[PDB]
């Protein structure tokens, strides 16, 4: 199997995503040179929906050309590039074109006109990027399910059918525009942790070409267990194995598409050790595609209203130099690049599911929950657990397929 | 000397052209307008381009606005700029830092106010150096964000609306001294009961009263596209604004007026322009008329209300349309300022102790005061309006030569 991939979610050092408004190739080059110096082999890139498609029937060739230029500039440094189509959500900010706003408000997931416009955007963008030999594939959009969550201040709600329907429509457009590439979709961890959410673990584990994972210890994990702890260090691995439970493809590949070291969870001195612990833990999982760190560069303090933790997630500082977490990752990449046989994991923690294969209690999976604690306790007891649904837990065919020998049924 | 201009709507990709600013496209549009004899344009940068983060006011975005002003000058024209769009032609452009997780009332939130003050300051300082820069309008119909009919209103009391207006105007005055800076409401300010922006705000704050006159507000529907009520609607709002002015030399700017296709057939569009222009210039201390709009909106841009597409003086083919030809014929006849007619008969607007109309609905199309205006015009009068306070003041009436009061019922 292929070597493990290591990359960074690209957050432009100069003016962040707003730099798309005055696209400057040499700024991208300077940013990418620092990333290439760490040994990174790919970047994840975020165009803005407000720039790509400011009117439903105006998909701007000039904006798509700028995205292709970023892909080409990554190639100059021998890096590949994946592109998220619909932003959509980034770092607490929502970029929504005016044709889905106020007088034009429409549910981006279920409105036929919004769906037709996103299909057309995926087609135009995918077709332009498919020419590039270093273009990896499309992600539908960053954490786009956050628009549907009941915690969102103005949600666009979806049923489970509706969420899968949006995912499949856009994936079908991506396959038509850029065939043969591994197009995916991306939820934040409400997909695993939020009861009643329309996007389901099955969606994440079964739809798209690989399972994507966003692992963020500011989700209550560090607050309950400590920044440097079993629970925090192995959180990404927890979501990976939890996703495995809901996969129907035995060869399903997992992409740790976002993981970072936030300053409200870790002191500055703890951050290199956390990166190393997280990276080493996730590499010891089966069929991992690679790890994409959040993020490439610190956010400029010239920009206001970001949550405080967003500013210092970079591998590279605003002074242009690699930060301690960047240097640590650069040391680990050659050590961990070549793939090795993964651990056995014969002990599974069962996740009770309902008829629709949705967990009975996603809260139990969330930090502090009965299933989450069972994972923490098993890890702290030196085991390497995995997880199974209560359906599979009674199927000795499915159990023997994964070599599962001991079950752990958490209390409630 | 009366001024005639157009609200600039770029032919190529409309306001979205700011995302790939192209001077030579502005030049082609503006040559078309100068050929009509127009002497000024009104220009709309986008809030999302100018200020995508609260503390990133983009020098390049502002340089492009200055470039549009300079290109106007290449064709002998002046330019006025609206600072905060904000609202344009059914679409709202709001930066992500006032949206969802960052939603804040743009009129009352201290950081949003500070961000707008700063934006007004930076645009004013950059434009003040151009000899053909007329001044700033705070924003196009920005009061619509506070209306109870808005899908997601940012409500304001009367005091809060006045405070937002005055705060941004003070910023404009400091950044571009000696120029007239104004604010702009759509006609809820005149017609909508309970609305936070008041007639007093429009007629007293800022250097000139601005008027947005749109006969699709119920006027043409009730009375007909070509009618007494529709032809003289801009004139009605002008004289209604006069009733609420406390400055006897208050000047009025018909900043927006157009001929919408849902109210007027194509054949009656030139006649409507002529009737409205001729009506409005017969008012006292009119600064000028700025037509909506310069250019038809491209049909490759979707989801506009249908009437928006054909409001231009110039077609998408780059040629003058019949309404554009008619305006060009009228301009040389009406540039020379003439003394306006006497208006010795005034219709009374009952006002409360805060000088807000008791019933702004009565002022709206079909309302009792609106009807009284239409009737008095049909009677061969040139009416004006007066508050019930001034109607009981002989000195206020004499200062305006008002001899007879008309009091409508209910």
């Amino acid at each position: 199997d292929a070597p493990l991939r290591f990359g960074a979610n690209y957050t432009p050092s100069k003016n962040w995503m707003h730099s798309w408004l005055d696209f400057t190739p040499d700024d991208v080059r300077r940013d990418f040179a620092t990333l290439a110096e760490l040994g990174l082999d790919h970047v994840r890139v975020f165009p803005l929906w407000t720039v790509l498609q400011p009117n439903r029937t105006l998909i701007r060739e000039k904006a798509i050309d700028d995205v292709r230029a970023v892909v080409d500039i990554a190639g100059e440094f021998g890096m590949d590039a994946s592109i998220d189509v619909v932003q959509g959500h980034l770092s607490s900010f929502d970029f929504v074109p005016s044709w889905l706003y106020t007088w034009h408000d429409k549910n981006m997931f279920t409105d036929p006109r919004a769906l037709e416009g996103q299909i057309a955007l995926v087609d135009r963008l995918g077709r332009a990027l498919s020419e590039a030999p270093n273009f990896l594939g499309l992600t539908l959009g960053n954490e786009t399910n956050q628009f549907s969550a009941h915690t969102h201040p103005s949600p666009w709600p979806v049923t489970q059918d509706e969420a899968g329907g949006w995912i499949s429509a856009l994936l079908s457009a991506a396959e038509a525009a850029a065939p043969g590439l591994p197009h995916v979709h991306s939820e934040y961890d409400a997909v695993w942790y939020m009861d009643g959410h329309g996007f389901t673990p099955a969606h994440a584990s079964r739809l798209g070409a690989m399972t994507t994972i966003h692992s963020w210890i500011f989700n209550g994990t560090a607050q309950r267990y400590g920044g440097r702890s079993v629970a925090s260090d192995r959180h990404a691995e927890y979501l990976i194995e939890l996703s495995r439970a809901f996969a129907t493809d035995p060869d399903r590949v997992v992409w740790l598409q976002e993981v970072g070291a936030p300053s409200n969870c870790l002191t500055d001195d703890e951050m290199p050790g956390f990166l190393e612990a997280t990276v080493r833990w996730a590499v010891r999982t089966e069929n991992l595609w690679g790890i994409t760190w959040w993020c490439s560069h610190d956010v400029s303090r010239d920009l206001g209203d970001f949550p405080e933790l967003e500013y210092t997630l970079g591998l590279i500082g605003q002074d242009g130099a690699a930060k301690p977490i960047g240097r640590r990752l650069a040391e680990l990449i050659p050590e961990l690049r070549q793939r090795v046989a993964p651990p056995a994991r014969d002990t599974a923690i069962v996740v009770d599911v309902d008829e629709r294969e949705v967990p009975v209690s996603r809260a139990a999976l969330s930090p502090g929950g009965a299933v989450f604690q069972a994972w923490v306790d098993a890890c702290a007891a030196g085991l390497d657990p995995t997880l199974v649904t209560s359906h599979d837990a009674l199927d000795p065919v499915a159990l023997d397929a994964r070599g599962i020998r001991r079950l752990i049924r958490p209390d409630l």
